[PDB]
């Protein structure tokens, strides 16, 4: 209201200083001419104000109602996209408010919509990321254009379950690398695989998280645990084959408490210890069956010394050589052994009776040869009568022994049959050829006297 | 009542666009704020304007009454000066008009002002280029400052005086100018002076016609008058003398005529004919009465011989024997042939028987001579009787004569007194004695 009353002021004034004008305009002498002259000038100026400022309101009311009409399509533009009510009042309902109020609500709800997509690029930034370790597709919308919020949050919960299901795959590459790094100590391994060094090696963060990559982890573990429980099952049959040579031969305390410790991880180059242990232990029956076998060949010869004694009958046997060790052979001389044994106690009283036989003929030759004065008398060794008096003694158990083995001898071609050879045929005829040769040689001696 | 007209109708306007505007205000919701702005702006404006306005009007008012209050002290300064005559208007003081007016006499009177002190300098230069040339004093101010009209009218009749003397001075310059031109065409002059070749040479305009060239002037034309009154005097006298001569010469009458031309002027080809004509004259009468003179002793010398003379008579008189031929010598010539004539016609009659004897005696001697030669007879001339009778005849005149002449040789000396002698002595003695030479001839 005070604006409202400046204008009647201004009025005023202007009365004012016109009845002003008209005054000096009559102290001096002035024409009507010049008068109106004067009068004009202002009028114009006035006019051209007046014309002014009423020109720049007027204007002023085209140029918010025309922002208003204008605003309008606009908000019903930002209204439709977005599904948001629009707001508006009803008191001013001020041309000036009004259009001030539009403008403002245009551009809250077009910060809104940047915002959206704004809010759509970051998760977008995060789809494209995580699809990609995951070889998943994304997304089908397919809007580069406008959203939405219940669109919104459908793709956030997306995302944020596609970030538990990635958590998740890791928390199970997590967990197999783990054991598979203990498989590939265990082993001895070392990757060698472009696959192994990118797991072991590459150590995070990989890899193609899909189904395919997680599958082929899986059948690395696979794999390391086949190669392993073949070592275990390999190893156990070893461990169990000491076993075996541990009952056949001995098995100490002491010793197998030493080797329990070989009886252990068998994945490992425990193997090559084992088997060598093994081929030792062969090797060592072997041996000790050697020596076994050597012991009872030497007892076969001196059992062979013992009668006989034809080569040929040496060779009757078999069992000499072998240079194997079958087991079996230490089988073979237990028997020929026993029989030998056996068939010695039986004929034993005979093969004694043999052996004083050539006994007694070498010692009868040796004291006909020191009767047959050689020296005698001068050269010989005293007393020389008790020489004769062993020598008729002698001389009396031979024909003895010779009627008594000539019998037990056809004795045993009844009880046995049928041929007889002792170093030469039969044997008495050796007997004979030896009474031959003594008795030839005293014949001969007797030529001398 | 019409600018009033148009003042209420801008009141008018401005109320209806002061409601349009705030209806403006009203419709467009405007917080009362912005409205007292933009009135704020609108008063402030159009008070600055109508201030500007009333500012100029006051401005040019307090000028004018300025204009007129200047114009008014130099009016009355512009009415002291010249004539005060100030002039009012009644009716309509009018400010405007008024001013225009005051200014308007100010232009005027400075106008004339300016008129007046040029017309004053111009004068003045009139003044100045007469007075030098008629020398003539100038003019009782020179007060450069102000001129009255009356003072105007003094120096205006000061200069017509003027004007009306220098017209004089020039006419009687050109008179007197032509008769100095004839003077000294008369007399053949050629003016020879600065002076004088600047009057007659010069041909105007000069020189300074003051009273010292024209006391000057008149001076030398006193002169020139001096000198021609003296010449035609002189001539005058010439011709007087020339005259006299005339009477005293016989002079033809148709020798008098001819003569008249050459007396005319006073020119100097007169003069000098003159003096030749009057010492023809002299010498015509000094050769008339020289001629007339030696006539006379002629005539003496005839009358030296009929009675006269001796050495003595010889030397007698004879005063002219230098030639001095005047009238008083003449006179004595005169005089002496007169006396003489008389002197021998007195004694004619006693001269003549001198002649008679002397040629009687010489012719007796001869006649005594031819007849005493005896050779007569053979050859001399008959008659013989006559010459011898002839002779004796002269012998009888002879001393017969000299009888009567010796009474009249002593009767002249019984007068004048007292002897007489002719070529010596002689006279009487002389007669006898030549007759004793005969008488001794004889023996």
């Amino acid at each position: 209201r005070r604006s409202e009353v400046l204008a009647e002021e201004s009025i005023v004034c202007l009365q004012k200083a016109l009845n002003h004008l008209r005054e000096i305009w009559e102290l001096i002498g002035i024409p009507e001419d010049q008068r109106l002259q004067r009068t004009e000038v202002v009028k114009k100026h006035i006019k051209e104000l007046l014309d002014m400022m009423i020109a720049e309101e007027e204007s002023l009311k085209e140029r918010l109602i025309k922002s208003i009409s204008v605003c309008q399509k606009e908000l019903n533009t930002l209204c439709s996209e977005l599904h948001v009510e629009p707001f508006q009042e009803e008191g001013e309902t001020t041309i000036l408010q009004l259009e001030k109020d539009l403008r403002t609500q245009v551009e809250l709800m077009r910060k809104q919509k940047k915002e959206r997509k704004q809010e759509l690029k970051l998760l977008q930034e995060q789809d494209q990321e995580l699809c990609e370790i995951l070889c998943m597709p994304h997304y089908d919308i397919d809007s580069a254009s406008v959203p939405s919020l219940e669109e919104l949050n459908q793709f956030r919960q997306h995302v944020t379950t596609l970030r538990e299901t990635k958590a998740s795959r890791r928390e199970e590459f997590v967990s197999i690398k783990r054991q598979i790094i203990l498989c590939m100590e265990e082993l001895d391994h070392t990757p060698d695989t472009s696959f192994e060094r990118d797991v072991v090696c590459e150590d995070e963060d990989a890899f193609c998280l899909s189904l395919e990559n997680i599958a082929t982890l899986q059948k690395l573990l696979r794999q390391l645990e086949m190669q392993k429980s073949q070592n275990e099952a390999v190893c156990e049959g070893l461990r169990t084959q000491i076993r075996e040579l541990w009952d056949r031969l001995q098995i100490p305390e002491e010793e197998r408490e030493a080797v329990a410790t070989i009886m252990s991880g068998s994945k490992a180059k425990v193997r090559k210890a084992l088997q060598l242990e093994v081929d030792r232990l062969e090797e060592l029956k072997m041996q000790n069956m050697k020596k076994v076998i050597e012991a009872i060949r030497v007892e076969l010869v001196q059992y062979w010394d013992q009668c006989f004694y034809s080569q040929e009958q040496r060779q009757a046997f078999a069992p000499f050589c072998a240079e194997d060790y079958t087991e079996s052979l230490l089988q073979l001389h237990d028997a020929e052994i026993v029989r030998l044994k056996n068939y010695y106690e039986v004929h034993k009283e005979l093969f004694e009776g043999v052996q004083k036989w050539e006994e007694t003929w070498r010692l009868f030759l040796e004291f006909e040869r020191k009767a047959s004065d050689p020296n005698r008398f001068t050269n010989r060794g005293g007393n020389l009568l008790k020489e004769e008096k062993q020598r008729a003694k002698l001389q009396k158990m031979l024909p003895k022994l010779e009627e008594e083995l000539k019998a037990r001898i056809e004795l045993w071609e009844q009880e046995h049959s049928k041929a007889f050879m002792v170093n030469g045929q039969k044997f008495m005829e050796y007997v004979a050829e030896q009474w031959e040769m003594h008795r030839l040689e005293k014949e001969r001696a007797k030529q001398e006297r």
